[PDB]
């Protein structure tokens, strides 16, 4: 008396809650005959309402047993048909939040038939069984690892599938535009007035500024996703390490904007901070060195940071000097002393303000595939203006559509799937 | 159509799962009209099966809303009458395991009527409403924070209430022994043969070796609970910091035995490690200094650790020398080099093996109250041998019983309750 559920994978197990101490922790398992396996270690307190023959979304209070030995007191939640995260049947034992206990709970599952889950495997299965699309599966991981109000908020928008509905809108627009020329190529004498060429050139143009708008989102969305890549550059003993350490590879947040610190990825960095040992630099007229870097990366925002302000006497004349002979803005700093750092950050968070309500695109795969989508759309657009064969024009619209589908996983790669889900923590 | 449930406290909220990133996290709330409050932020997906009118141990899939804004997609578990951790009605929203998300979920509960839970408040309420006794409430916290197989296993035994049944056994034995003399003090002429004095002296003696056995458990159980307090002592520049750091206040585990490292708590320390700069010590015949410390703490195990074995040439003759002129065992070590540390630990874990199946007592409150219990039992025991008034004898048995009850919370203190539950993490 059952339906057409997706064939479930081998039973897997992992700890779903963070590592550390806490009141509670979750170990979750999913796959084929998972609750039958759970039944063999879980003892319901009262009678013996078998876990396997239980309804979906029902909690059960009891104990996990390793034969004679008690493991913990747990609540066991039963997920049923397609109605669960992985769309296969799963059970999540929520238990006492101790490393030793939770670890011992995991091994009980492993020793009893579960293979340990692989990075992202849970979320992957969600995508693979069609409960989630590749965008939403990306959004889940992004929401967990998010470090900003904006980062979190964007993940929510995407996990809802705001981008996804926006794309399915273009998907069906391309399908409509695609099938117009594919009717011109059935032909044989089929000229039914109501022109094909004019009606389509616009259909492509509507779809192009549609896609181009989304391409511009990345400009901003990248900063939302992974912050502002900032490089601290200087000299031997300018105080780079001491600045990096007091500010917190690893990174900090300030005024709801994330900053990615690092130490070669100089080119392609949004903000360059040049640190010099104020006065104490043995050869000081190396503000040519700081002028050259500013001239070497015009794409970046630049700030000169005069460090060790506490060792230096009259600093106002030295700051003004450096500012003059480089044509940059200079901020006075003491890195070990932590002096005026809050001035530095208030300045740091200023070109990171870039030139409204609308859907964003995070990290470049979506971006890159949207570019190719645009190119093909514009190849097709130009191809009409040059009066070329329908075969070639319809063949670009196919390419465009294939790229758009690429981002929602419509066209699977299973190597793209890996570079995505390898970043995922073991347990979804 | 309801029962006699304990009056529930003000609605509280806290994050129940560890801090960090993970697939899932739990925010839990408990108190008066908690699910009514939950109903005001949680939207069930399908129709509108109100959370308040739902059955116990039933999960509900939906979304948390902050008015118009979505907060997360959650499963909401409903706990009902006395059937929950705190015995009051509670709900645990299990949601996406991101710091930003989980944090935003907590504030939604707080902004909607919940006061933030206090350290241990959840487990305290468990005890206060009588679902758990003070021993079991102690065991819960101990199981979470445990760092050893033994530590964890002992917590399980106690959370079951193994000690608790063992005590309730003495509780009713004292009640029986207490009421025997209290019948002698009703008297007026009541000498009903079947002697009172002989039958009771043994009843006290049975109960005394009963209690004394448990007092001896602490000797061992303390080491199980908080490991072996080990002090690394030396000289200016003997390499104490470098040894401490490579070995890992904070502490390490080795061969299923926990070691508590530290740097005055010299007296009352199980293991003393004396570290000296092998050879390089400017005045070396300061092995008198190391002999004096061994003679100053005979209660401890002692090991001399000859550090910086890598700088020193012929070390075997220097080690043998130090070993001779101090009467201690000497282990050769290089702290930065990490050389023969595994030999040191194999030696460290040797007097930490102390002179079988039976119930243990962890940290001294139980220990101390069991001492007083024994004293009073033995005061009463001696008092019979000295033929003193029944009033005085019955008054010691009362004192004994009161001490035994003290450990299971039978006699509340609410300042003892604080020093216990202040150690607890916010959220049980
Ligand atoms: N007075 C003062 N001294 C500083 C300050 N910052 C660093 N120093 C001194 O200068 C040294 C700089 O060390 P560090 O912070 O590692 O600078 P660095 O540029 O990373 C060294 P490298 O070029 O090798 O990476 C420190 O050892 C410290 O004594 C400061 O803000 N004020
Ligand atoms: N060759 C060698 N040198 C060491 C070793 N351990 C420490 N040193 C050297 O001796 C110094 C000892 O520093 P430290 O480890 O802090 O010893 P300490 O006894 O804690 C210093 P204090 O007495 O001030 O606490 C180090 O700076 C290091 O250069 C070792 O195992 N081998
Ligand atoms: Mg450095
Ligand atoms: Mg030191």
């Amino acid at each position: 008396s059952d339906l057409h559920l997706p064939v479930p994978g081998h039973p897997i197990a992992a700890i779903a809650t963070p590592v550390g101490v806490g009141a509670l922790a979750i170990v979750r398992i999913s796959g084929a005959g998972v609750l039958d396996l759970a039944d063999r270690v879980f003892r319901k307190v009262h009678g013996s309402g078998k876990l396997a023959e239980a309804a979906g979304y029902t909690a059960h209070f009891g104990r996990l047993y390793d034969g004679e030995e008690m493991v913990d007191e747990v609540i066991a939640l039963v997920f049923r048909a397609p109605r669960s995260f992985t769309a296969e049947q799963m059970v999540e034992f929520t238990c006492h939040g101790g490393p030793v206990v939770v670890g011992r709970v995991l091994r009980l599952m492993l020793d009893n038939g579960c293979r340990l889950a692989e990075p992202g495997e849970f979320t992957r299965r969600a995508f693979l069984n069609g409960r989630i699309d590749l965008l939403q599966a990306e959004a889940i991981g992004e929401m967990i690892h998010a470090r900003t109000e904006s980062a979190y908020r964007t993940a929510v928008s995407q996990m809802k599938g705001d981008l996804s509905v926006r794309l399915g809108g273009l998907r069906e627009q391309l399908i409509r535009s695609c099938a117009l020329i594919e009717l011109e190529l059935d032909f044989s004498e089929e000229d039914v007035e109501f022109q094909s060429r004019d009606e389509l050139t616009m259909q492509i143009e509507t779809l192009r500024s549609e896609v181009n708008r989304l391409i511009d989102s990345y400009q901003h969305g990248r900063i939302v996703s992974e912050g502002v890549s900032t490089v601290i550059a200087g000299k031997p003993n300018a105080g780079k390490s001491t600045l990096l350490n007091t500010l917190l590879e690893e990174c900090f947040i300030h005024d709801k904007t994330m900053f990615r610190l690092t130490d070669m990825k100089m080119a392609e960095a949004d903000l360059i901070l040049y640190l010099l040992d104020l006065g104490t630099e043995r050869l000081d007229d190396e503000l040519t060195e700081i002028r050259e870097l500013k001239a070497a990366h015009p794409a970046a925002k630049f700030l000169t940071v005069a460090n060790k302000l506490d060792r230096a006497a009259n600093a106002d004349a030295l700051i003004r000097a450096i500012a003059d002979g480089t044509g940059t803005e200079v901020i006075g700093i003491s890195a070990l002393n932590g002096d005026g750092i809050d001035t530095l950050k208030q300045h740091m968070g200023d070109l990171v303000k870039n030139l409204e309500a609308s859907v964003l695109v995070t990290s470049l795969r979506h971006y890159e595939a949207l570019r190719n989508a645009s190119d093909a759309l514009q190849n097709a657009l130009e191809l009409i203006a040059h009066e070329s064969e329908t075969e070639l024009i319809a063949f670009e619209l196919r390419a465009a559509l294939d790229y758009v589908g690429q981002i929602t996983g419509k066209v699977v790669n299973e190597e793209v799937l890996n570079t995505i889900f390898d970043k995922f923590c073991i347990g979804k």
